[PDB]
């Protein structure tokens, strides 16, 4: 309540209880004043950007809290306790706190920097629970809570894009003043909480499949259905056309009748981790896989969920089709392939097609016998009745949820980066330093203040998510594949700080190890 | 209550409920010390001012809060939600708050500026609910709350004028010491509220009229009254005087008998937005429309409510007759016509006369037949029995109310700038920094202190007005005229910040779009 009392305790613990698990994490943040308390419009004007790259929007003084990655809520140990023992999980209930707020004035007067507290000054915070603001949290931006609890992070700036024609605004474009919403003004000794309940969402699938969609049959027994085995006969010392039918069994395993089809496909170009096997031309944009919306084409990432590679070839991956994470200390632009860690989706190829390969072939024409039969290959395939597929995998470094756009129709809302699609997601929490004016002139003037006190605020943030689990019940005799750390000696333990204090994550960890019958 | 607790939350929201609408807005202010805590008398002496320009008055250390413009309480979106859907509105109930006060000392010692808080020092505030002080809030002065919620404003200085003869005081002039009233002394951690109820006032009229006061007739049917159509006859190969009477119908639509007359007029000079069509002389003051009070003539602005122009001519406007607003970043003196936005009253010409045109004509003399009939034109017309008129329009940038002077008589108290005339308006809120002396000498002296600590205060102000609405019920078949933003593309959305952060309002928005039967 006061200056000397503490607003809240540090709770980083997690409790695994029953089929529930409750993860909690606390961090320390610092909030600068952005834009000098000004709303500004931003655009691609004067930049000389290509038609695909134009945008129009506004940047705000506000900043927002992003907890939308998994490693915020899970340690590497709590993550393998999750994925080794469980078939699925979903979030249930959420809880959020800000406490121990401190505002601090800065003084450059001497050329030295001088910092002192300010006990009176405030920080104002509102959560958008009615979803009027543009929702930014689903784009996989930087600025989320740090992986490792000992790190202090800076709160990112809020901003949004609206409709544009070129660099210009459309006129149906909208402008939001965030000052126009009810806020709670916090001072040192005040705290902020709210709680949120997730709506019912499907469990994520942490299993793989034990058997492919091709082979669901009993190999011993034979089918009672027939297929067309032979169109012609050697009879007559020359070939003549006669239709024979055969009955499909383990001898011909590819000819059997089946109830189900593989999932859909939108085809990708194939590149190899080996530098020699790739072509020497620049195909990066031209050979890419694009969609065309309102006269400007954008790249498809990652796209619909599809297998990365076939059985044999581990080195190939789809150009735009996989999630690519950077290693600790990776620069922004034109980093070599050794500086990034590429995810591998190959557990999913039991059902889904391979990203680089075609979906199938289809008859092009009618045959007569003046004309041979011809087929063409299907690169793009939309959903058909009787198709089954798996959603993309969830990673410890990846996004938890996305907001389902509000539209007349959508099909299978699961997001393409992975995670849980939500109609009402966890709301945005926006936070800003309240402006404090520098001394005004003694005579009156109607122009607004351009002079303020330089200040910033710090504090503690605590997020608590309750997860529901689906326990593995598996009758297989032989042992599962598990996620394990290699027992060999190393100069550095993985998922650990180094002698300079830097925390690094060596490789991405998918969520599907345990196996289950298709 | 304390230093660490917060005095109040930020509420800027508005709720449209039923026929009520409740608008709320919060701003940040800064209050300098004015005059060095001294009451001073001011006058036109030594300035060399013309007889019309003399004044005598007092300036005070105090400052006051002015919320008396509409765009303080309405966003541009909430304003068109108002004017498109509603025939009328009036204010009902008001609520006011000051909170999160901060007083700050200033130090120039090094030639650098140094600012620190002062937790002990106070700020004293009183509201004048008995209306003893001269009421300044009705003159459309600068210093009102900013349009856009992100702006910090400086509280304007309080002062008033009293009776003068030339630069000298009359002796019936009065002097008010504002220290002589009960005040509430606020310190950081204290807040100030009061609530106010408007007395019953007519709804403003947000409709226009569907039909002119000339044409109220049924065009199909004929009247049973007669008028004098012809005074003479061709009969006799020459003209002789014979009175014929005719019966008025759609054939002669101007001759019918009518129950009502147009509103009154006080005539204006006509100028054109086209620079070429105006005269080259300086008529600005000499050709103006003036009233003469106590031996000094002042200009009439805007004057009684009158139409701006006739049907055809959009470029002409009355010299003093319209409200003229400045565009963002318009200087004080001698700005060109492109820097100001001129209001257009033409929706009102269904009833009221055109400002530049005459009211009518009137018979000058008696006729005999040695003497022809003569008429003269009526430039000024006072109210007659059976006259109907419309009040001047309300704008988003304009004043909400005015105080009706306390006098033996007044006619139709509606103010001439527009808005609601009130006998008891919302009271004035006056605020001042309490003086803190600099160290006195150790020996005693009876002279008052000329030395003080330099300090100023800041805080938050929140105004909440409840409005009553009159919903549109209209049976017309075809669509209304609505207020719309143009859908064409533009470099800047209107009513929006620009890339430098400056908020601008492109054009004035009147309140009357919907139409209604006269």
């Amino acid at each position: 309540d006061g200056v000397g009392n503490s607003s809240g305790n540090w709770h980083c613990d997690s409790t695994w209880m029953g089929d529930r698990v409750i993860t909690t994490s606390t961090r320390t943040w610092a909030l600068p004043t952005y834009n000098n308390h000004l709303y500004k419009q931003i655009s691609s004007a004067s930049t000389g950007a290509s038609n695909d790259n134009h945008y129009f929007g506004y940047s705000t003084p506000w900043g927002y809290f992003d907890f939308n990655r998994f490693h915020c809520h899970f340690s590497p140990r709590d993550w393998q306790r999750l994925i080794n023992n469980n078939w699925g999980f979903r979030p249930k209930r959420l809880n959020f706190k800000l406490f121990n707020i401190q505002v601090k004035e800065v003084t450059q007067n001497d050329g030295t920097t001088t910092i002192a507290n300010n006990l009176t000054s405030t920080v104002q915070v509102f959560t958008d629970s009615e979803y009027q603001l543009p929702y930014v949290l689903g784009s996989a931006h930087q600025g989320c809570l740090p992986p490792f609890p000992a790190d202090v992070f800076m709160v990112p700036q809020y901003g949004y894009l609206t409709l544009n024609n070129g660099s210009q605004a459309v006129g149906r474009s909208s402008f939001y003043c965030l000052e126009y919403f009810p806020s709670q003004m916090l001072r040192t000794g005040n705290n902020f909480t709210f709680s949120y309940t997730f709506e019912d969402v499907p469990f994520h699938s942490s299993y793989a499949h034990s058997q492919s969609l091709d082979r669901l049959m009993n190999p011993l027994i034979d089918q009672y259905l027939y297929y067309l085995s032979r169109t012609n006969t050697p009879s007559g010392t020359t070939t003549q056309s006669r239709l024979q039918f055969s009955q499909a069994g383990a001898s011909d395993i590819r000819d059997q009748s089946r109830n189900w089809l593989p999932g859909p496909c939108y085809r990708q170009q194939r590149v190899s981790k080996t530098s020699a096997d790739n072509n020497n031309s620049e195909y990066s944009w031209t050979g890419a896989t694009k969609y065309h919306l309102n006269g400007r084409d954008s790249l498809v990432n990652p796209g619909p969920a599809m297998a990365s590679h076939k059985d044999d070839e581990e080195k190939f991956f789809p150009q735009s089709g996989v999630l690519i994470f950077g290693k600790q200390g990776s620069e922004k632009t034109n980093v070599d392939i050794e500086k990034v860690m590429i995810t591998d989706e190959e557990e999913i190829r039991t059902t889904n097609p391979v990203a680089t390969e075609q979906y199938g072939s289809v008859s092009t024409n009618l045959q007569r016998g003046n004309r041979q039969a011809a087929t063409a290959d299907v690169n793009t395939q939309g959903v058909l009745p009787g198709m089954v597929w798996q959603d993309r995998d969830v990673y410890l470094q990846g996004p938890i949820w996305a907001k389902i756009p509000h539209t007349d129709g959508h099909f299978h809302p699961s997001p393409l980066m992975g995670g849980f699609g939500l109609k009402h997601p966890p709301p945005q929490i926006l936070i800003k330093n309240t402006p404090v004016p520098a001394n005004p002139s003694t005579t009156f003037s109607a122009a607004k203040f351009a002079s303020f006190i330089t200040q910033y605020s710090t504090g503690q943030v605590s997020v608590e998510i309750e997860w529901e689990l689906q326990k593995e019940n598996s009758k297989r005799w032989n042992p599962e594949i598990q996620y394990t750390s290699n027992y060999a000696k190393s100069a550095n333990v993985d998922f650990t700080v180094d002698n300079n204090g830097v925390y690094s994550e060596p490789r991405p960890i998918g969520t599907r190890y345990l196996t289950r019958n298709l």
